[PDB]
């Protein structure tokens, strides 16, 4: 089942999660540094200090990509490595590291997708209020510029924020991601800030790098009614999607926020300055997609609590019939079902006029163990990626969604946030003692896919 001509196959990693060395060669402190280093935040007290040591081992790592022959890499710039005071004096040690990584990538032929922002706000900007200050739009833009003027020439394909929802709700609503606040307003304000920040981010992209792609990356798990016969659930399943992901895409593609979110969030949800709307409307060149899983959604009798950020629905694993979304993975929430991946890709398409789409993250986590043969036999993770690269073809072929590339989360096992090291998403195993790298079975498996350009 061969794919379109030039379909990009990639792997994605992200600064904080693999680099290690959060402070070296002039780097500032990140909000993730702060948070992981506080009691209570992260599974076994894990932090991002060492991690994958990728900081020391990027040559080896890019090489692990080369052998695998994977046409593209998505990776972050760490903000406090480029601007430790967040603003003003730019660190050259920072650039040194990245411009290297890039140059290498291009030398060996791998395509670079850079994420301008993957969750590490400079503690410096956090002290000032962080992603809550309206001033983030200035900051963010300021930063983007430094990156465009240093990397623009060599890096064609840009992603502004990664998964803003996560930034917003886990970070100011439920308090489980950094900075860990728990408002019932702040998520919405922060969401809004990111979109104008995205806006200012992109206007300057369009002024400085008039030859490249740029977009936001949004996660979102597809939904299924809990009782299909009940129109309440079929509405709920769609409403949920709106709160999950239309929250950022409707402004981007359509001008405003979802009517459902407005109906419910009232004045907690900012209005757009027309000067704002001009920045945000049609401001991504492609739709960047992160996708993992799906749920059955049941409606709710009671009205919504102020605390709510989901759209007053029950998020489930079993529907009325007693059927179940799919089986277990290491991640207790993430159950596989590739129907949901197809379905989601269609949902987007119909809703945003068939944009070009990069699936900038797909992946699964199981409890991998190195076998006595030294190989890492992760059958279940092959199985996963089969089903989903499966569904993605169907979407492309039949429903005619214009997918354009697909990255695996992740090349390496990493620091998986509040969850620490306890969870492996790698196509490549990493024993954190020796920082040895064993290409997991599914790494060679994805190799075949890439090479053959489709599923055998």
């Amino acid at each position: 089942k061969k794919f379109p001509e030039g379909f990009l196959w990639g792997v994605a990693t992200a600064s904080y999660q693999i680099e290690g060395s959060p402070l070296a060669d002039g780097a500032g402190m990140s909000i993730w540094h702060t948070f992981s280093h506080t009691p209570g935040n992260v599974k076994n007290g894990d932090t991002g200090d060492v991690a994958c040591d990728h900081y020391n081992r990027w040559k080896e790592d890019i090489e692990i990509i080369e052998k695998l022959g994977v046409k593209a890499y998505r990776f972050s710039i760490s903000w406090p490595r480029i601007l430790p005071e967040g603003t003003g004096r730019v660190n050259q040690k920072g650039l040194d590291f990245y411009n290297r990584i890039i140059d290498t990538l291009l030398e060996k032929g791998i395509t670079p997708f850079v994420t301008i922002f993957h969750w590490d706000l400079p503690f410096a900007l956090q002290l000032k209020g962080g992603l809550l200050n309206r001033e983030i739009a200035d900051w963010f833009a300021e930063y983007s510029r430094v990156l465009f003027e240093n990397f623009g020439d060599r890096v064609k394909n840009w992603i502004t924020f990664n998964e803003p929802l996560c930034s917003a709700i886990p970070g100011y609503g439920s308090g489980t991601f950094a900075p860990g606040r728990q408002s019932t307003s702040e998520p919405w304000t922060v969401g809004h800030n990111i979109l104008v920040a995205h806006g200012r981010a992109v206007k300057v992209f369009r002024e400085t790098v008039k030859d490249g792609k740029i977009g936001i990356v949004l996660n979102g798990d597809f939904t299924y009614p809990w009782d299909a016969a009940d129109p309440a659930d079929k509405e709920a399943a769609e409403r949920r999607l709106e709160f999950f992901t239309a929250w950022f895409a409707d402004p981007i593609y359509l001008g405003d926020y979802p009517a459902s979110m407005r109906k419910q969030l009232g004045d907690r949800l900012p209005t757009f300055t027309p000067e704002e709307r001009a920045l945000v409307h049609g401001s991504n060149d492609f739709y960047g997609m992160n996708h993992y899983t799906s749920n059955y959604i049941r409606h709710r009798s009671s009205p919504a609590s102020a605390d709510d950020t989901v759209g007053n629905v029950d998020v489930l694993f079993t529907n009325k019939q007693g059927n179940c979304i799919g089986p277990e993975t290491a991640m207790p929430w993430l159950r596989p079902c590739a129907a949901g991946f197809r379905d989601f890709l269609v949902w987007i398409s119909k809703r945003y006029g068939y944009p070009p789409i990069y699936v900038t993250e797909n992946g699964a986590a199981f409890d991998d163990v190195v076998s006595e043969d030294g190989r890492v036999h992760d059958q279940n993770r092959i199985d996963y990626l089969k089903a989903y690269i499966g569904a993605m073809v169907t979407a492309v072929e039949l429903d005619g969604v214009n997918v354009k590339g697909y990255f695996v989360w992740s090349l390496l096992d990493n620091f998986e946030w509040a969850e620490g090291y306890s969870k492996r998403f790698g196509i490549v195993y990493v024993d954190y003692s020796t920082q040895k790298r064993i290409v997991k079975d599914s790494g060679y498996w994805y190799s075949n896919v890439v090479k053959n350009n489709g599923l055998e």
